[PDB]
């Protein structure tokens, strides 16, 4: 028997929205760090943190494909997406899920951007996990999101549990929303220069970049993520999307026009990556564009850390699959092909069975969805290599 029907036996019954949540995520998450290699205890550690703290929070049970709000965690809507990022060395993947908490209380004047229930799960987690440092999440939320604080995305914060075999880390997203006068790249960038960072001087290269570069200025930045860790230890990632999608775009836009160098190898490995997940002839030029896909989320979308770590901020590029790609079987063979060729696919068949798990019952060859996005980083003469997966409870309906 798995971890999940264990507990399911023996965890006092819930109601029905509940329980359907229960039933629905924690065989996926046991099935997701199943296949990752987990150990036993984790994995009831897991469930046991899903049950508590996730699962009452999680809202009305899907009915229908229609979902019951604009979410900005998936473009169907669903409230949750999983990611498997691969680690090279033939070690182990790691899990973990993003969630976007839901109350009575959202869309009124008491709660009208859904915050409060990310920032109950922040503080529960707090009681639970002593390391979680609280500091730049107060400042970034007061800033951002809270009183006197300003066209929305549908959402505006939401939060990630990292299973990193051993502890748990928690990542925060805030979504600021735009007013005429307070552009989101204004409200993160007035944010960071507030939070009491020792250096400035990445984020004073992200700025000049998007303000000054011809291809920095087709950016739109539009979200803020922080570790909750100490805020010397804490990455600081801009997320920006781009009506742009040709490679020579995304290259640029990974060397920040030029400024990091010594990237060619990566950048190499990175267009082969490009074409083959994307299903792109081998010989497509660098220059052309992609086949125009018109949707909120489109286009090519990055995040710079500007964590005061280092002097030059660092670039992850994110393949989005959903839109470009013919299907999911097809972007999941080309990632492998990938990571076979260059010897960190020692899960593979593990990640399909994942996919098999998470997608629409005989989608997988035919759709997108399952797959949102491949994300990229260059580490040295290598790829960093992460899955973004999404459950699809609306576009699925079963
Ligand atoms: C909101 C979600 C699920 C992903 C945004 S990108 P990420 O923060 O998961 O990437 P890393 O944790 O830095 O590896
Ligand atoms: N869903 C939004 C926000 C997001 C961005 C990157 C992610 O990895 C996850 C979520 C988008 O696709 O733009």
């Amino acid at each position: 028997q798995s971890v999940w029907k264990t507990l399911n036996k023996w965890l006092p019954p819930l109601s029905r929205d509940k329980d359907w949540w229960w039933k629905t995520l924690g065989p996926q998450i046991n099935t997701l760090l199943t296949e990752a290699d987990y150990d036993l205890n984790e994995r009831y550690e897991a469930l046991l943190l899903l049950y508590r703290w996730v699962v009452p929070e999680m809202g009305p049970r899907p009915r229908s494909s229609v979902a019951p709000s604009k979410s900005f965690m998936t473009d169907d809507h669903s409230p949750i997406e999983y990611s498997w990022k691969w680690i090279s060395g033939n070690k182990k993947p790691e899990i973990r899920y993003a969630v976007e908490l839901v109350s009575p209380l959202a869309g009124s004047k008491q709660d009208p951007f859904n915050q409060i229930p990310t920032r109950n799960l922040v503080y529960n987690l707090a009681k639970i996990i002593p390391e979680l440092d609280l500091t730049w999440f107060e400042h970034f939320w007061h800033e951002l999101l809270g009183p006197g604080s300003p066209l929305t995305k549908g959402s505006t914060v939401f939060a990630a549990l990292e299973m990193l075999h051993g502890h748990l880390s928690v990542k925060v997203y805030f979504i600021p929303v735009e007013t005429p006068d307070f552009s989101a790249w204004h409200q993160i960038k007035h944010a960071i220069e507030a939070s009491g960072c020792p250096n400035l001087e990445a984020l004073n290269h992200v700025d000049a970049y998007l303000s000054s570069h011809d291809d920095g200025r087709q950016l739109r930045p539009f979200m803020l993520a922080i570790d909750l860790v100490e805020p010397a230890a804490s990455r600081l990632k801009i997320y920006a999307r781009s009506n742009q999608t040709s490679f020579r775009f995304v290259r640029d836009v990974m060397t920040i026009g030029g400024l990091r160098t010594d990237l060619d190898r990566s950048i190499e490995k990175f267009s082969d990556l490009w074409k083959r997940a994307l299903g792109l002839d081998p010989d497509t030029p660098p220059e052309d564009e992609l086949p125009k896909v018109d949707h909120l989320t489109s286009g090519a979308v990055f995040n710079f850390d500007v964590a005061p770590k280092s002097q030059i901020p660092e670039v992850k590029a994110y393949i989005p699959v959903r839109h470009y790609a013919n299907n999911d079987l097809q972007a999941a063979l080309g990632l492998i092909g990938y990571l076979e060729d260059h010897g960190h696919g020692g899960y593979s068949q593990s990640y399909l069975r994942g996919l098999d798990m998470l997608a629409p019952s005989g989608q997988l060859d035919q759709a997108t969805g399952v797959q949102t996005y491949f994300a990229v980083a260059c580490q040295g003469e290598d790829l960093s290599l992460t899955s973004y997966l999404n459950p699809q409870f609306y576009a699925a309906f079963q």
